[PDB]
């Protein structure tokens, strides 16, 4: 599957180590290499299980 | 799966680095090469998890 | 899967570069070659995620 | 999957290049060869995504 | 999948070229050979996408 | 899949050429050989797409 | 899949040729050999498509 | 899949030839060897198609 | 030897699985394959041992 | 042995598929190929077991 | 065995294709080649099963 | 060449042994096997030499 | 070519040695074996050269 | 040569087994395989020998 | 081609040495062996060149 | 030989599956592949046997 | 054989794809490659079967 | 066969590309190479189908 | 075939390059070499299609 | 080099044999195969040597 | 060399088959493959020979 991360503030880090500014949206698929995704800062995540808001 | 990006303003960048003008719609499938999609600017994205609005 | 594009005005371009007149409907499947579809002009798209209206 | 095209007027062209008269119904499956189907004229199409009316 | 055709009048042609009389029902599966089914005359078709009435 | 045919009158023919009397029920699976099933006479058929009544 | 036949009267024949008495229940799976099941007499059948009552 | 048989009385026979006393529950999966299960006596069966009561 | 079956009503089954309508007469010889003949419905049988009337 | 069929009306069919007119008599022996003889229409049959009248 | 045909009128045809005039008698044995004998016209046949009169 | 036989009454025999009902028309070509055609009953024959009426 | 012989009376002999009854019509082609045809009795012959009446 | 069959009513059978509706015209050539053509129902046939009307 | 000789009196000789009685008709084809045909007595000959009357 | 089809109305189908509009004329020769030609709709056909009008 | 097409107006298309102006005449023979000739526009065709006028 | 073209005015082109002056006559046979003949200008053509006048 | 050219004036050229004086007649057959014949001057030509007068 | 042909009227022929309608423009380069270009009808040609107007 | 086509209206076709909308400009070079360029619709072309306006 895949996750959808909308960065609600600048400098949101996404560690597979990408960085997003405010208003961007990263749609990330899971690979063999990427087995865990850690999200820092204020962001809005949509997964298959629902939505969540990281701070 | 695939995502649907409607560009609501000109010069929306979609990084696999394509560019869209206002009113166009890009339907993008995920491949081996494209494991992450970053969307800049004002756009309206529909995924399997729902809809979202990048700015 | 596949998408359904109803061209609501003449000269709608669909880039895999086909062109549609007003009232036609193109049902397009995704292949290995076609990994992204860009739709210009005024058209009405139905996907699995729902409907959308390109301008 | 497959699509269902009911030709609501005579001479409806379906390009894989078959022709239908008024009142006939063509149920078409997707193959390796048929990756895109274009429908001309007035017809009523049922897909998995719903129904649509080509003109 | 498969389709269900109830012939509501005599002489309904089903082209894979079978003929049905009034009241019969043909349940037809899709094979490699049968990639398209055209139905003439007055008949009542049930597919996975729903029902339709050919004339 | 499979279909369920309840013969509502005597002498119902099912062509793969079996015959059913009134009140019997034949549950028929699709094989490589059986690609089409034609039902004559008055019978009540349940498929995955729903129910239908052949006459 | 599989079917569930509850014999509501004695001597119910199930042809793959088994016989059931009143009150017994036979749960039958489909194999390569068993491609069609014919049920005689008064019995109550549950399939994936629903329930039915053979007489 | 699998079936769930609750024996509501003593000496319930389950033929693949196991015997159950009153109050026990046998959860039985289908194998290559077990293609048909016959249940005698008073028992309460849950399948994927629903519940039924053998007598 | 051989048997003579006059079908006195429609749909008489003769299992070696042939079907006879009312008024027809089947004269059947015994082969290596046909070692037993079962007659259903109302029919009038003449054998070497005499006549009999199946119902 | 052999059977004697006197056709009492026109168009009597004898299936081994010969046809007889009214007043003709066919005396038919049993061979390896002909193991069963079915008689349609109105005819008068004499066998070793006696006489019979097909209708 | 053998049959005895007395031709009671001229031009009686006997198909194994011999022709008899009035008053002649043909005694015919059954061979491998002659497995069925058809008699036209007015004739009087004696077999082992008795006598009969073809017209 | 070929002949055209219109059967003006039922049970018209055409020996190459086909049978025709009233109103049917058989157009028969000559082959190596079919060197002579005999027509019984009431029929209307058109050949290259003209027409004729068999009775 | 071929000849058309309508037998106007019973027992008409045609020697290539076939026999015709009254009202039948034999259409005979010429082969390597059949180099001459002799017609006895009352019959009506159509050839390419015209018609003739044998007695 | 070839024949021309105009079907004057629905469901006209042409056996070489094709079926024609009312108003259609089949022009059929003779091959090695097709040595005889039988026409059922009401139809209007033109051959080299002239025209005829099957019923 | 072929000739048609109707013998108008008894004992008409046809030398290829056949003999005809009064009323018979011989239709004779030309072969390699038969290069000349001489007709004696009273007879009526039809050829492709017309008719003639030998005496 | 060959046939001449003048399409008197739009959408006339000619099955060897070509389509003609109103006023066009198709002159079709017979090949090994094309052994039968079926004409639908209103058209005016000239053959060697004459003219005919399909509807 | 061959056909004669007189183009009565400009731009008459002849598909084997040649084009004719008003007043020209094309005499076309049939080859192995050219098995069907379609004529558009207003033209005057002479064949062996007669004349016709395409529009 | 062959065609006869009388050039009624100067500079008549005949494309197989020959040119004729006024009063000359070209008699042209059809070969393997010449499968179609186009005639320009004012000329008078005689074919087997009749005469025609190109302009 | 062959053509007949009567030279009605002196010096008539016939190109296969022969010359004719007034009153002579040349009867010319078509060969492999002579595929076209051009006639100059005043002459009177008879072909199979009829007569014509070159000037 | 190359030439520019603007077709000022319909049906302008350009022989290398292409056809142009009114208002179209063909820009044609010279190849090894195309050593001469002939222009019919009313057209406006621009070359390196200047412009010209064909009629 | 190369040509410059400014599309002055929508849907201008350029056949080497590309399509241009109003206001776009295509600068096209000549290759081995592209030896001729045909321009439809209203467009403004600049070549080395000057400018021209296709309609
Ligand atoms: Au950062
Ligand atoms: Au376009
Ligand atoms: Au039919
Ligand atoms: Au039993
Ligand atoms: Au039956
Ligand atoms: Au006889
Ligand atoms: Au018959
Ligand atoms: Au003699
Ligand atoms: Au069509
Ligand atoms: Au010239
Ligand atoms: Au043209």
């Amino acid at each position: 599957d895949f996750v959808v991360i909308k960065a609600l503030e600048d400098g949101v880090n996404v560690i597979g180590s990408e960085c997003l500014d405010k208003g961007e949206v990263l749609i990330a698929q899971f690979t063999e290499h990427t087995s865990a995704i850690k999200v820092r800062g204020k962001a809005y995540i949509q997964t298959s299980h629902g939505v969540i808001e990281s701070e």
